[PDB]
């Protein structure tokens, strides 16, 4: 009843840096050649969409925030071959467009198509499907998920398993399939090994997660909020440290803890000195470190390299490193048959006109992923 | 005959910093118990060596110097079983003791018993085998090859095939080893890769060689001294770039030959500059840097981690990677079954006499290595 037709729905507009969303009527274009409109059924709140409140994370404002998400293809636009309308779907802020070098690389998956690394805020032709009070509104990672609706390019989304529930696998969208990912694919945790994890939220859950599926023997959590560690325990922590309760540096702490370093660390927060303590507390010869938060926006971090000289590995990586349209649906696959769990990710469930308490929410501490259902 | 009694020899005395070395008599006591004494052959004059001569290294003075080398053992003492009076040896500034956890794992070659982190410039056993005018010398990563004779540890030496050439095979003591090793076993350079290479001394041909080895379809050799490219080109570069040439970065250069950055990159020099400018070349999605020159003494980098959160690997490594005392028997194997060439390296050879001469000619930018002979 809507294809080819503009589509006026409510959406989240962010007009300013550290203010609420404002929940108020947008019109959505229809999809264009190769672009795919989606009705969306479940989002969740990545930090990363917080950075864009906070001016952490700079992109083009007005903007649609939201990159985390599932729901139903509404309709598609001309040439596109890979989903239908009724399809279930995850968007991927990570684009596969399957030609380019990185695409074709056997490790790489930050494809050179994505909107991450200089963002603009538009589709892949260059402009906006999003017209707000008259004024184009830009998109965020080519998915733009706080809306009822969206349209994405069709490098920007997966086909997932019809018997989906969206509600749950909107994660694998963002925070899951990051962590898991940076432990699994990035640093290649190996049975038996030490981990260290910095950040106790969804994303560094995650990472406890795929450290507990390599077969890690021990599993430390790290984070200032004692509050996030019962938690860390039930994925697989088997001990958690706060900074806050040393009088040492807490890489010496961890140095100590581990009888030398660890083999595996991961920055799971955006912090700079996080990121070169993270990398200083992996064994000095043979451990990894793997950067997953998001840092500041054009700050740099200063660091000795001879942290690098005596063989420390350090990395970092998008998305854990999946190809984004190869991987989900495939992820998606193994959640359906139980081989990870995404339940202790959710903490809070709020409708998506509550976003901002959802945000509130994660502001606060208190919550790990909250799911808004449109 | 000299053993269980003090030799009085002939060595190069570093006394204070920026000073050329003192050709005088030492006294040499005789090897303890698990310690070899190493009549010299021939030592080549690495540019870690002048970074004790300028400061750039830190370690006790003053000091007999010199780590890449080759000699015959004059003896043993108790309990020593890896090596006899008369075997080819080459002291390893490396250990390799067998029993910590980094030499116990498969990827780690940086011995907890190094010397070179947290310099003391003795024995294992905390004291020194020089005096010279009645004033204990140090030693230098166990090893101290700027004398007729020194005693190093057993784990800091390895016997080598009887039949080697002694003036050519002291380079797998350092400069070969390191370079080669970091392109084949840090980096893992792949067939058909592209690779840049920073810094064209013996370090970075070596790096060539490696890059060559593994297959490199491309291989950019970069230096500031446009007299290093022919040599370079001689043992694998397919173009050489000077930084100097160029009104842009080098970086934006490199990633524009590469047609988006290049697949791994080396930085064989010691600049903090150089460091970050051969991660910035390497491809930000699967793009690898390996750090092998050694930079001044406490001086931190400033980098941007968004360099790394795309997806790009920055590792450094002490020798190659290599795990020294299994390794360097074997590379010297390799070397007599003709898998790879010194020669490209030497460019002079002098009496030991000379090597304020040998040193002088590093620093003039006209030698790669010099071996000296004693
Ligand atoms: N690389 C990627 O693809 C990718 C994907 C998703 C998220 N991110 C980023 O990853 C980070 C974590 O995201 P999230 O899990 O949603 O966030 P979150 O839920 O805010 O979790 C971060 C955690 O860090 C804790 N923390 C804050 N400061 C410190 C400190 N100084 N020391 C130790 N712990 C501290 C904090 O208490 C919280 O539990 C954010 O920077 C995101 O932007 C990156
Ligand atoms: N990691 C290890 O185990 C290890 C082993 C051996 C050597 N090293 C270090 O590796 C480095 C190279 O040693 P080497 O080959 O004996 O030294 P070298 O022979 O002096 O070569 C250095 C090269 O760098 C060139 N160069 C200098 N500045 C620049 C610049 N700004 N841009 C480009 N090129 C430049 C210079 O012209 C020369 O050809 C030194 O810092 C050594 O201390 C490390
Ligand atoms: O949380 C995933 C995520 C990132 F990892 C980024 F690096 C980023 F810039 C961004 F906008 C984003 F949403
Ligand atoms: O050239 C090898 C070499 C190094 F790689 C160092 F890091 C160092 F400190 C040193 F003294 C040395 F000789
Ligand atoms: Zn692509
Ligand atoms: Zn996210
Ligand atoms: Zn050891
Ligand atoms: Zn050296």
């Amino acid at each position: 009843s809507t294809a080819g037709k503009v589509i006026k729905c409510k959406a989240a507009v962010l007009w300013e840096e550290k203010k609420p969303f404002s929940i108020e009527e947008v019109e959505v274009a229809p999809p264009k050649a190769h672009e795919v409109r989606i009705k969306m059924v479940a989002t969740g709140i990545c930090r990363s969409d917080d950075h864009v409140v906070s001016g952490t994370l700079v992109t083009p404002l007005p903007v649609i925030a939201g990159h985390e998400a599932a729901g139903i293809v509404e309709s598609i636009g001309e040439g596109v071959t890979t989903v239908r309308p009724g399809d279930k779907v995850i968007p991927l802020f990570t684009p596969q467009c399957g030609k380019c070098r990185v695409c074709k690389h056997p490790e790489g998956n930050f494809c050179l198509k994505n909107d991450l690394s200089m963002p603009r805020g538009t589709m892949q032709d260059g402009t906006s499907r999003f017209t707000c009070r008259g004024k184009p509104i830009h998109h965020f990672l080519g998915t733009s998920t706080f809306s009822q609706y969206t349209v994405v390019d069709e490098i920007s989304v997966a086909k997932i398993d019809a018997a989906s529930p969206l509600e749950k696998v909107c994660l694998i969208g963002c925070g899951f399939s990051t962590g898991y990912g940076s432990a699994v694919k990035v640093a290649k945790v190996t049975q038996g090994s030490t981990c260290a994890v910095f950040g106790l939220g969804g994303v560094g859950l995650s990472v406890i997660m795929g450290c507990k599926a390599a077969g890690a023997a021990r599993i430390i959590g790290v984070d200032i909020n004692k509050d996030k560690f019962a938690k860390a325990k039930e994925v697989g922590a088997t001990e958690c440290v706060n900074p806050q309760d040393y009088k040492k540096p807490i890489q010496e702490v961890l140095t100590e803890m581990s009888n030398g370093g660890v083999d595996f660390s991961f920055e799971v927060i955006g912090r700079l000195d996080t990121m070169v303590t993270a990398l200083s507390c992996c064994q000095e010869a043979y451990g990894v470190s793997v950067i997953v938060g998001v840092p500041p926006d054009s700050q740099n971090l200063s660091m000795n390299p001879m942290l690098l000289l005596s063989g420390r590995t350090w990395k970092g990586a998008i998305f854990g490193g999946f190809k984004s349209k190869d991987s989900v649906p495939k992820l998606v696959a193994d959640f359906m048959a139980k081989k990870f769990a995404l339940d202790p990710l959710i903490t809070h469930v709020l409708p998506f006109e509550k976003i901002n308490e959802g945000f509130d929410l994660l502001r606060s501490g208190e919550s790990i992923r909250t799911i808004l259902t449109f």
